[PDB]
């Protein structure tokens, strides 16, 4: 850290808030983006019967949580449900809806509603006493839906003053795009009851009218620009994927296996171009498939084998690295029974290890003292109590980072981990620091901060201006903390970062936080000169086809690590595509065709087995009719090779093995 007189940049800009109170659940939230606002709430109970045995706590911040105020009031010290949580309004709607517990004998609940940013706040009596949390249009802040305890479905059009009752007897519902709702019905019994047979409906004005887009059904759910729906095989207790690119006008069946009751599908992943489906193999096995479709949703590339996903928890460590296209990390159970980490560069085309840091040695998991990789603690490492404080981070506007808690060798071991950092999108990486920590991304990258994760009381902070490579320590109060967590405004464009954890004990332990402010430190603003040209996924420069991911490479502005400077809360990742040359390797495979040994050629199957004959027989002719190759969803590669093959039809080679009537 070559940072000069950094202690007096600091000592000015770090805001103490000790909360005399706030005894129990603590929940936080923020309202809104460059708002600065922070709610803080918290319940308890008291001796009270006008109260109904409960009260709240509620403190507002509006400059990123230096100084917070006492705004109980304005909620009349009511007891608020934390399970439903603080339901925050998209973007910049400045909307907040807290739930509060109701005595009795009442009609329906009670919220109390703000729409500017919870400095005033209004209460609302329902017609009914809410189930689930309320859910905004993502569209419309003022749309609001919310099941009730009898299963109804209430929307509202005006932010929660006036609701009504669209649909009775509803299991599921959702907002898609454009305010339509979708959501499931149940008939003869309960929800579970009638398990393939609930019928899957939308209405896309509010519940004026409806259309029921789905029977025999299971369960839905949304990824990206797809609407999935599982639906029964009529036989038996099993069910299958269907998908509609319409919100329901039209269906087709994936290329997916069927399952049975014991097994579930999960969404890993999902965009505009694609999604990352997993599939959970039968039998008691903590593992399943991961598939990728195309573009369509509908014809699926089988992508990686035995992916860690448990039952108890639905623990699983698939993470999109945000800051590099294409790169994702999950999990895999070798048959050792040993966990492996694996990464991906082209959105599941191909896995391989994480390579490992250059100066780390292998630990006691490799047979090779020199030769072994990287594996990163996540979700399930978490989930199994090792000391991992926190899983990996990314931001898409800090280009190439990613720090997560790993450890060296040829599997996730159970030692206290260190951190490590990478800076191209996981091709590589460093030890960022020995120990767990718990850390974040300020100002697009701009810094890095670091808190050490011990057992007994903090009263450090470590910050980095050259992502991770050199590290200060600030000493930030006299009176260490036992630390809890770390807040930041989401986006990490912000340069302000809330500390937070209670006193030692002969302080009666109260929550305080510590909200230090860097603006001294970047004092000075990033010009052009302070940013460098990167190609990314480079792996050798003397090749012309280096740094093509699906079809086009990019390449970057980023600021340098020498630089010392601020991004700005208005800063642009700056990024060029080059267009490279369609080779066969930016094609995958449709229906009916399979790739052998050799490279690239997509050749057809001999026989359709399992799920690929289910395909044939019962899947839409329009997709059973192909030449063997489909571009890769995202793929934007012009020019060069293109299939030679016209259209040949598929399903007179499945039907062919079977006696036809007249
Ligand atoms: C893995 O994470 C990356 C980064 O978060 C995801 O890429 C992001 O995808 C979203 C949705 O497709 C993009 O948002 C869109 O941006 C365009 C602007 O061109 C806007 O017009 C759309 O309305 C939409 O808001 C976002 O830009 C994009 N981010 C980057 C850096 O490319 C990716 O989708 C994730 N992978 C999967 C499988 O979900
Ligand atoms: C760090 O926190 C401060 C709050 O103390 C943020 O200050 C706000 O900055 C915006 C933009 O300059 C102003 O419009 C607000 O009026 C400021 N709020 C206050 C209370 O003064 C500051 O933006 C934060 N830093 C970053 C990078 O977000
Ligand atoms: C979490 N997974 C589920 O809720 C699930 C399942 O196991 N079968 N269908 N669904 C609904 C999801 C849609 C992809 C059909
Ligand atoms: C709180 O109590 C006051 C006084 O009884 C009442 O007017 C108000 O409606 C209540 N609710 C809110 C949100 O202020």
């Amino acid at each position: 850290g070559r940072v000069r007189d950094f202690v007096a940049k600091l000592a000015n800009n770090t805001h103490q808030h000790v909360f005399d109170d706030l005894r129990g659940s603590v929940s936080l939230s923020w309202v809104g983006d460059s708002t600065g606002v922070i709610l803080v709430l918290t319940t308890f109970h008291v001796p009270l019967v006008i109260m109904t045995f409960g009260q709240s706590k509620l403190y507002r911040s509006e400059d990123y949580g230096k100084n917070f105020k006492d705004i109980t009031d304005l909620i009349n010290n009511t007891f608020i449900r934390t399970e439903f949580g603080m339901a925050i309004g998209p973007e910049n709607s400045g909307k907040v809806v807290l739930t509060a517990e109701v005595s009795g004998g009442s009609r329906g609940g009670r919220i109390f509603r703000s729409s500017d940013f919870a400095k005033n706040f209004v209460q609302t009596d329902l017609p009914f006493h809410p189930l689930t949390q309320m859910m905004y249009s993502p569209q419309n802040s003022d749309y609001l839906l919310a099941l009730s305890t009898e299963n109804g479905l209430w929307v509202s059009k005006n932010f929660g003053g006036k609701w009504e009752e669209i649909h009775k007897a509803v299991c599921l519902a959702k907002w898609g795009s454009d305010n339509t709702i979708f959501f499931t019905t149940y008939a003869n019994g309960s929800c579970k009851a009638d398990l393939g047979a609930l019928e899957l409906w939308r209405t896309s004005d509010l519940g004026k009218s409806f259309k029921t887009i789905g029977v025999k059904i299971y369960s839905f759910g949304l990824g990206g620009r797809f609407l999935f729906a599982s639906v029964m095989a009529d036989k038996d207790t099993t069910r299958r994927i269907h998908v509609s690119t319409d919100q329901g006008d039209t269906w087709s069946m994936a290329q997916l296996p069927s399952v049975g009751q014991e097994q579930f599908y999960s969404i890993l992943a999902a965009n505009d171009d694609m999604v990352f489906m997993h599939v959970d193999e039968p039998g008691d096995t903590g593992f399943g498939t991961i598939f990728t479709s195309d573009d369509r949703g509908i014809v699926y590339s089988k992508s990686l084998d035995r992916h860690l996903y448990t039952t108890t928890g639905g623990e699983t460590d698939f993470t999109n690295v945000t800051s590099l296209r294409g790169v994702y990390i999950t999990s895999v159970l070798s048959e050792d029974n040993s966990i492996q980490t694996m990464i991906t560069f082209d959105q599941g085309g191909r896995w391989t290890h994480l390579r490992k840091p250059e100066n780390s040695e292998c630990d006691a998991t490799a047979k090779n003292k020199n030769e072994c990789s990287l594996h990163i603690h996540a979700s399930y490492s978490i989930s199994q109590k090792l000391n991992v404080p926190m899983a990996p981070l990314s931001e898409p506007n800090a280009v190439g980072i990613v720090i997560a808690h790993g450890s060296v060798g040829d599997a996730i071991s159970v030692m206290v981990p260190d951190v490590y950092i990478s800076d191209d999108g996981g091709y590589s990486w460093t030890k960022m620091l020995e120990g767990p920590h718990y850390y974040t991304i300020l100002d697009s990258g701009g810094i890095i901060v670091a808190i050490e994760h011990s057992s007994r009381p903090i009263n450090v902070i470590k910050f980095s201006t050259d992502e991770g490579q050199c590290w200060q320590t600030y000493t930030f109060t006299r009176d260490p903390i036992y630390f809890t967590g770390l807040a930041s405004e989401p986006g990490a464009r912000s340069m302000n970062i809330s500390i937070w954890g209670f006193t030692e004990s002969f302080l009666t332990s109260q929550w305080v936080s510590y909200t230090i402010d860097f603006k001294d430190i970047l004092e000075r603003n990033c010009e052009e000169k302070d940013y460098t040209i990167w190609l990314a996924h480079s792996t050798d420069p003397e090749d012309y086809e280096d740094g093509c991911i699906l079809g086009y490479k990019e390449q970057f502005l980023r600021l340098r690590k020498s630089s010392m400077c601020q991004n700005g809360r208005d800063y642009v990742v700056t990024k060029q595509p080059s267009i490279c040359l369609c080779s066969l390797e930016d094609f995958l495979c449709d229906f009916g065709y399979y790739r052998p040994e050799n490279d690239s050629k997509c050749v057809e199957q001999p026989e359709l087995k399992g799920h690929d004959l289910e395909f044939c027989l019962y899947g839409r002719e329009e997709h059973l009719t192909t030449n063997g190759y489909r571009k890769i969803p995202g793929d934007k590669c012009q020019g060069g090779v293109n299939p030679v093959r016209e259209v040949k039809d598929l399903k007179k080679k499945c039907t062919s093995n079977f006696l036809s009537p007249e």
